[PDB]
């Protein structure tokens, strides 16, 4: 017999719309398949759910999260499905979501978020869904990418995100996985002309605005080079003309 | 089919008075004259 909200039969569904700070309180052994919707939580208390060793959904929805704890889930394995629906995020804390490797759909929508740390992620060799819905990322790190071997469903609808480089790595994701072309995902991105606007299809493999490559190793084999070539052409000249 | 409100016949008015910082969930290419009172938008 939780506080907050009367004990639920079957998966336990959370109390939703509980609108709490930090966390409602909550005494019980049996809680499972939470559902958290409309929270007030800003940082996930360390050892929340210790005790319940075992856990498959939960549904943190439309929440003031801005930061998270390494230790929130040291006591939860077994999660496959969890939301992050309208957030504040500014940073995830290493370690957060490291012990999950159960994870199947993690919708992460209407974050604040400028970057995300691939570390902090981990590596989740379940998860295959993630969204983005009404976020604010505009720089995604490449590690997530990295580390993610089944996302093969990406939500994203809803960003001040602009055109460019940081988009490489999500016009990579579209091009191994053409989600977009359904009519529900339709994220835009800023061309660089600030009265302009161009979605994210039309954002083709070529999409030749700005910053082609950071690297090349043709050039690298010659630029160390480049500098006493000139030097001794010009000395060579020199020579020879005189 | 909107998770904030219900997609109502003829023009798509809203729910209003829903105080979301950023914009209600909104999942359709339908909705038109929409009804946004008493939003907590910044």
């Amino acid at each position: 017999c939780p506080e907050v909200c009367t004990c639920v039969p079957g998966g336990l569904a959370s109390c939703s719309a509980l609108s709490l700070p930090a966390v409602p309180p909550g005494l019980s052994l049996r809680l499972r398949a939470l559902l958290l919707d409309h929270n007030r939580v800003r940082a996930l208390p360390p050892g929340a759910f210790a005790g319940a060793g075992a856990l498959q959904r939960l549904d943190l929805r439309e929440n003031g999260l801005h930061s998270v704890h390494v230790r929130a889930f040291w006591g939860l394995g077994a999660l496959q499905l969890l939301d992050l629906s309208a957030n504040q995020l500014e940073a995830l804390a290493p370690g957060t979501f490291a012990p999950l490797r159960a994870l199947r759909n993690l919708s992460l929508a209407g974050n604040r978020l400028a970057r995300l740390e691939p570390a902090a992620l981990g590596a989740l060799p379940l998860l295959r869904s993630l969204s983005l819905q009404d976020n604010e990322l505009a720089a995604l790190a490449p590690g997530l990418l990295g580390r993610l071997p089944a996302l093969d469903a990406l939500h994203l609808r809803g960003n001040p995100w602009g055109c460019g480089c940081a988009l490489r790595p999500l016009c990579a994701w579209l091009r191994r996985h053409p989600l977009p072309a359904s009519e529900a995902e339709t994220v835009l991105c800023v061309w660089p002309g600030r009265l302009t606007l161009s979605p994210l299809t039309a954002f083709s493999d070529a999409a030749f605005s700005h910053c082609a490559q950071p690297l090349a190793l043709r050039d690298l084999a010659v630029v160390y080079t480049l500098g006493p070539a000139s030097f001794l052409v010009s000395l060579a000249s020199c020579l020879a003309l005189g």
